[PDB]
């Protein structure tokens, strides 16, 4: 009990109702029992934290990063826990839902425009770390973000499948989940499938992107992820919605397609034991009206 | 883990900022933690567990229950969860933020007339019953509601404190988790001031409400309330706001006015060891605008 000692071992629990039955089980690693509601705070506590150690900040100081989802509301967060002043650069393109889960925890926002983007954003803020106005996260290069899931993510996932874990399948965003889980999973002496989950070409997916061969983050190894599926929305839509009214699991869509990904690999794997990452909770998703 | 093995053993955690810094402490029971995200999961996971134990219910069956907010989510999650057909009552003046998170769990909503409103719901709801067409929970008589408080929610707080706790304070609505609590700290050595609040008169804050001395719910026991503090509406809701913004704390209305008691219980004593129940998490809230 600290809000700290809150982040992380959560539960992991198996699906009951949905899948194959053909002896694979499918397990759920609910990372919305995170303090503010998703698997960021994982990453958030981890780059400040690590950043405190190499006396790079303090906690009166401002912390920058560019973005508007989880990792604007996790930041945030740990911002008002450990005492920093967030700013949080976006497009001004936003819910009044989503600018306010942020300003909530007292964080600063800072408008872009719709044409300068997502692309302008991290720009701004890179020009703010230079002048010395604040410590820039860099969330999609930091190595403290995949350091986040190798030191507990992954041993969790370990601990609690007992060893037995023989797929690890997880949507990408930053990637620091998957990175950071499949290098610990690779230090252990059973194999492990590693299989990541990006958008269709034309499907919107709220956590995540599809990523060009050139754009990738800098924490990103490509020889980590054994398999890369593509999820349509709406198979990530409806398996969300399913979820919800078969198992009482209550996720966002980017969880829905992990579970979407995860059956594909039960359907494929008999005997298998998928893990797959429900990185939040449904709650913040419902006034986008995706439920219905 | 199960589902339902995820519900309860909420996190405690102290107060590091707000408060008198007068030699008292302030824990925070999270009950957001709960799966559906409020104190209710465990009401709602007590009443039909038990309601199964007793044989009155099955897998298939469907349960009846008129309400609107955190106890239909909690119903809905637990009969998706276990199975049931959970059929929500209530009047046609509530938004789609609160529909949309019942309907989630694809419970079925009977929409109720404005007037014969709260009371109306309660009322239809009431005689689906006895009919066989469906098991009414009715978590404001059900002794199953602080049963829930009294084995799990009390037993943790004493655990998580060490003995330690004080007085314990908490927002009443079915005052099932005030009672529950209570039950379980009277069993136990040394004193504990139990700490109710409710609403001042004119105030609305969401999960809870003013009970006048002869509708109070059936579980109630007023001689298990040590004292009852008023809480005005603005109080709670800059308290919420404060929490958020001062110690990462994103929760709801109550559950600012629960800390907002339990800052005036803290500012008047000491050397107490106050805990409080924060009920949810503040994102229901969100399209509200009180944050
Ligand atoms: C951040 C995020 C992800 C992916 O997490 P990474 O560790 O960044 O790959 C998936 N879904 C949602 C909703 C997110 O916010
Ligand atoms: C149910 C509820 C309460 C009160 O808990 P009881 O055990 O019913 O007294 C307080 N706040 C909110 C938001 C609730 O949903």
């Amino acid at each position: 009990s600290t809000l700290e000692q809150t982040i992380g071992n959560t539960p992991l629990v198996k699906l009951q109702r949905m899948g194959p039955d053909n002896g694979s089980e499918v397990w759920l690693k609910l990372e919305g029992n995170n303090p503010a509601g998703s698997v960021k705070d994982r990453a958030a506590l981890s780059m400040i934290v690590e950043a405190e150690k190499r006396g790079e900040i303090k906690p009166g100081d401002v912390l920058i990063e560019a973005t508007s989802g989880n990792t604007g509301i996790a930041l945030a967060m740990i911002a008002a826990l450990k005492g920093y002043r967030m700013k949080l650069l976006m497009p001004d393109n936003m819910s009044q839902e989503r600018r306010a889960a942020m300003r909530a925890y007292g964080a600063e926002l800072i408008l872009v425009t719709k044409e300068q983007g997502m692309e302008g954003a991290r720009d701004l803020a890179l020009e703010m770390a230079n002048r010395g106005e604040g410590k820039l996260l860099d969330q999609f290069n930091n190595p403290d973000n995949p350091y986040a899931h190798y030191t507990t993510t992954g041993p969790e996932i370990w601990q609690q499948t007992g060893g037995r874990i023989t797929h690890f399948v997880s949507s990408m965003g930053t990637t620091g989940t998957i990175t950071g889980v499949s290098r610990f999973m690779r230090e252990q002496s059973k194999p492990v499938t590693i299989v990541g989950l990006q958008p269709e070409e034309g499907s919107s997916i709220p956590g995540i992107r599809r990523w060009p061969t050139e754009y990738l983050p800098g924490i990103f190894n490509a020889s980590l992820v054994d398999e890369v599926l593509d999820i349509h929305q709406r198979d990530a839509e409806n398996t969300m919605r399913e979820l919800a009214v078969r198992e009482g699991i209550f996720c966002g869509v980017s969880s829905g397609g992990a579970v979407a990904g995860a059956l594909r690999v039960a359907k494929a794997n008999p005997d298998a034991v998928v893990v797959a990452i429900i990185c939040d909770r449904g709650d913040r998703y419902l006034s986008t009206g995706v439920f219905g």
